[PDB]
Formats: structure tokens, sequence, C-alpha cells
């Protein structure tokens, strides 16, 4: 069974709802669930992967509150509160293998898909892990 | 609770390992568990799902894939309810597959490749259907 699933969200309406999936499956699985906002921006400015309670301005205060938020929207533990910007190919790995999480659940939306479609050679990233990819509902 | 998982299997050695984590999941949603083999190809040559479990009955099984494809189901220690076999282009088939069979999970293997080419694999998939979907890593 799974022991550890970290929820990948963008801070949107979607996110909830793929939280309370993720919820579902971390239940039945008695597992340990995280968060990661993924910033989409293309811009190098300070990019990597933040633990929000241990922490920059990458993140604002506008996107901490929402990530806190959508933490408290749902009674669940949630184990870490993530943000990754820059390489997300790069982030996403390092917080798998960081936080030793057995599955990674997204959603659906574009940017979000066309960021990690980005990911570089310069580390041959790959992922070693689970991923359920979620439909719009 | 899922009813019917669909896991699509690239014939490769590792095929038994995406089949063995398929079947834990079957048995936990008490769900049918139905498989299909997708031949890679060009969009424009696809001409419609094969039922092999059908062409098995008639004697109509023609290919290496087809045959490997009914040995492996009949190889799963659950029972298989659909056997599909497609040419074209992935997402094309399995979101027929889907369409057509009532699937309400669909399970697919990588072997590890190189992050960005992965995702974008996975997205052309998922662009195509409106279900849940399990990407499952293969090793060794």
């Amino acid at each position: 069974m799974y022991k550890h699933i970290l929820v990948a969200v963008d801070l949107s309406e979607e996110s909830p709802i793929l939280l309370k999936k993720a919820v579902g499956i971390a239940k039945r699985h008695d597992a340990k669930l995280s968060i990661i906002h993924v910033d989409v921006n293309f811009s190098d400015l300070y990019t990597g992967l933040i633990d929000v309670n241990m922490s920059q301005d990458r993140i604002s205060t506008e996107t901490q509150k929402a990530l806190l938020d959508l933490a408290e929207s749902v009674d669940y533990p949630i184990s870490e509160k993530l943000s990754g910007s820059g390489d997300l190919g790069q982030v996403l790995s390092d917080a798998i293998e960081q936080y030793d999480v057995d599955l990674l659940v997204t959603g659906h939306h574009q940017d979000f898909w066309s960021k990690l479609m980005s990911s570089t050679r310069q580390v041959m990233n790959t992922i070693k892990i689970d991923m359920l990819v979620v439909p719009l509902r």
C-alpha cells in the first residue's frame, strides 16, 4: 500500500477537488499526504523546492495563504506543504526523494503539463514511483 | 470505486509487473480487469479495435503480437474480461477502448525514460480521455 502521497496543485478551483480525491486514497492506504504548489512561470529568479512551513518572496504572501488555506480545507493531516519553481522535473524528483513519496497525484491543467514537459537534460531525471493523473471533474 | 480497469501492456518482458500491479488494484475494488496492446503507428492508419478473445474463438489469430497478448492474459491470476489489440496513436486507440467498454481506470507503464519524454507521452493520452490514469514505472 502507499505510505506517502504527494498532490501537485496549481491552486486553482481544480485543486480542492484533487485534494479531496487524494485524501480518499490516503485513507484507504493509511498513507501520509502532502501538497506541493507548482509555479508554472518561466522566470528563473530564485527557483527551487521550498518547504513553506520552514522557509522566499519567490513564494508570495498570496500564494502562501492559498496553499495554507487549501491544506486546511480537509481534516486529513497534511504532512508537508511545499512549493516548487524552475525545472519541475528536478523539483518533483527532489521532493519525491527527500520526502519518501510513493504516489504523485496531478491534475489536468495544460500550463502545468507544459512546464513538466520542459524539464531539461541537465540532469536526466525520471520518475520512479506511480503517478495518478486525474481528469477534469 | 472502480468497476472496470484496463491495463495497456507493451508486451515487453516487464509486462507481468504491470499486470500484477493492476490485479492488486482490481481485487481491492472487486473490479473487472481487461488488457490491451497498442501497436504504436501513424494515426491515419488506424482501422479500429480488435477483440482478440473473439479472434481466438474463430481461429483468426494471425500475429505473434496478438498471440502474445492472449498468452499473457491467460497467465494472469485474475479473470480477464476483454483482450484487445489496436494499431495507431496510443491515446487514439486507448480512448476508443475506454469508451467502448466503460473503463474507469487506465493503467499504463513506462521504462523510466527521460522525464520530459514520459510527461509528453502521458499528456497525449491524458488529453484523449476523461478517466483516471495510473502511470507505472517498470524497472530491470
